[PDB]
């Protein structure tokens, strides 16, 4: 458990504790990704932010914690134009990732066309800039799987770079089995290559964590689940991690 747990903690969007807004609570945040057993893989802040964030972490001699936001969010409303021009803000703040929220409620009531085009608009304005998009289903809205799996095939196809299970700010966010859903979807669709995962929420033990990884594992490589295809969008469970570690 302590090389899960050292593991979990190299793939984790790090974000404040209790939704910390502050420009010192995200300056702490930065020195929080900079633990003593190593970095995380990003740190989750809003778009304003990330100026600052940039600043701290080069300056504490860190440039590989990526920084990541969130746009559409956290209503994942079905209206392009402001999703795409909230990305394109973010992408020029500095963001190295893009955490779009997908139109899930539209995809509820029967317009999956509106997410495929969302998230391509977003997908487009962040590739040409270099920037990865994580594209937030909302799993525990959706709530069934089949739209579960509908939503991530939609984000997949639109060109989303990971499928993420949730924002964090709704009742559910990911389960063992919403995670285990999407992640078949990519294996199921051959975008192993090409589509990352990342489980928000749900993992708040290094008991959890390990067990989100090996669902990763059996699915695909045990070598499959670097930072580019897996990430723990989590708060409390660097601490829990630490403390498995002996920190």
């Amino acid at each position: 458990l302590k090389a899960s747990s050292l593991r979990a903690l190299k793939l984790m969007d790090l974000s404040t504790l209790n939704g910390d807004y502050t420009d010192e609570k995200v300056i702490a945040l930065c020195h929080q990704a900079k633990t003593p057993v190593g970095n995380t893989a990003a740190i989750s802040i809003y778009p304003r932010s990330i100026p600052i964030a940039r600043k701290t972490l080069k300056e504490q001699g860190t440039p590989e914690i990526r920084i990541a936001t969130v746009t559409n969010f956290p209503h994942g409303n079905d209206d392009i134009e402001i999703a795409l021009a909230e990305t394109r803000a973010a992408i020029a703040y500095g963001a190295d990732e893009v955490d779009v929220v997908f139109p899930y409620r539209a995809l509820m009531a029967g317009n999956e066309q509106v997410g495929f085009d969302l998230v391509k608009a977003c997908k487009e304005a962040c590739a040409a800039a270099n920037v990865l998009l994580k594209v937030i289903i909302e799993s525990g809205e959706l709530k069934d799987e089949a739209l579960i799996r509908k939503a991530s095939e939609i984000s997949i196809k639109a060109g989303a770079d990971f499928i993420k299970t949730s924002t964090g700010l709704v009742a559910v966010n990911a389960t063992p089995e919403s995670a285990r859903i999407m992640m078949e979807v990519i294996r199921d669709m051959g975008v192993e290559k090409s589509v990352g995962f990342k489980v928000t929420g749900g993992a708040r033990t290094a008991e959890d964590a390990q067990k989100y990884l090996a669902i990763a594992d059996e699915l695909f490589g045990a070598d499959w689940a670097d930072a580019r295809h897996y990430r723990f969008g989590a708060s409390g469970l660097l601490a829990s991690l630490l403390k498995a570690l002996g920190h």
